[PDB]
């Protein structure tokens, strides 16, 4: 028998939109859909005689649109796309001594993040919360993005716009004075829609970035207007809030503090790299505190943070 999945491989879809693989086979039997990721594989579904069972994880996630009713076409839809569901699926036809197999590299791009211009908590309205994502190279995000977000473990109580004018907020652990509407529950707080000029936060969306972000240092660091200046010398200039989450994101260990372009500093973590200046092998992260962000005088000395 023969299996095909016709698409080239790096196949990149964005967080929280869907995900269709194709997948055809010829037999002159059995389906099963799975993924691997990094180091771990995990079983997405199993299909036979008409019948899909899927994985307990992935209920109403993953999906055969076109099976049984085109008992040949094993296409996986993937529905709700966090940044979790990159990774090289495989799809494998069997039937009685035969199997064949395909793979496809799934990446899923883009990252949200909060932003506050200052300090001062909650003072954007609507369309300057979305100008402010939009200067820091980002769009509003919208509530998939922050649900998959949610998923993938961020976690912070405050409340920021989003795309469909709602003001919400992913929490993991309900705190005092953070548990909103799901009471003492896991999830994305929410408030509904609300007035286009109340003053929240925003939760942007930064989906690619073309150029580079690096550190320029000097023995004595640099102020802010310092840290810009040395960006522009070198033909570049100081890194948006959503160029370094993206730059973070691939890989690059932007745990170190540095000036960006906004005036402010943040100390990026996660609980997989929740050190700094190293790590610490014989010892695993479970609970991670929320980002850190703080607005320095500006004649504070730093790095600089900047994107070519
Ligand atoms: C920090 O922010 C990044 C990007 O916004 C996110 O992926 C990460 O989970 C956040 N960390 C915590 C502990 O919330
Ligand atoms: C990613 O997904 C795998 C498989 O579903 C799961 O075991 C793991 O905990 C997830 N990790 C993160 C950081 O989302
Ligand atoms: C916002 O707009 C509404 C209706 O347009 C108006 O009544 C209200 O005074 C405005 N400001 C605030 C803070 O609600």
């Amino acid at each position: 028998l023969s299996v095909s999945i016709p698409q080239p491989s790096p196949l990149r879809v964005l967080l929280g939109t869907s995900l269709t693989i194709p997948c055809y086979f010829i037999d002159p039997p059995r389906i099963k859909w799975s993924r691997v990721s990094k180091e771990k594989e995990v079983v997405l579904l199993v299909a036979t005689e008409g019948r899909v069972r899927v994985n307990s994880a992935y209920q109403d996630k993953v999906s055969l649109p076109n099976y049984p009713a085109i008992p040949s076409d094993a296409t996986l839809e993937v529905q709700s796309l966090r940044s979790n569901d990159s990774g090289v699926y495989r799809c494998e036809v069997m039937h009685g001594i035969e199997d064949s197999e395909a793979t496809l590299e799934v990446v899923v791009k883009g990252i949200v993040f909060h932003y506050r211009a200052i300090s001062t908590r909650y003072t954007l309205d609507f369309d300057r919360a979305q100008r402010a994502c939009l200067q820091n190279s980002a769009i509003i995000a919208t509530p998939e993005q922050l649900q998959a977000a949610y998923e993938d473990g961020f976690h912070q109580c405050d409340a920021g716009w989003l795309a469909d004018q709602t003001v919400r907020y992913p929490i993991h652990t309900p705190r005092e004075g953070c548990y909103g509407d799901k009471d003492e529950f896991p999830g994305v707080r929410t408030y509904g829609i609300r007035d286009t000029n109340e003053t929240y936060d925003v939760y942007c969306f930064a989906e690619e970035m073309e150029g580079e972000v690096f550190y320029a240092t000097s023995p004595e660091k640099f102020t802010f207007q310092e840290a810009a200046n040395e960006c522009r010398r070198l033909g570049a200039r100081l890194a948006t809030t959503g160029q370094l989450y993206l730059a973070w994101q691939a890989g690059m260990d932007m745990c170190s503090a540095g000036w960006l372009a906004d005036r402010s500093v943040r100390y990026p973590i996660s609980k997989a790299r929740p050190n700094c200046g190293g790590n610490l092998l014989g010892v695993r992260t479970v609970y991670v505190h929320a980002n850190q962000t703080g607005y320095p005088d500006p004649s504070s000395r730093y790095d600089a943070i900047c994107y070519t």
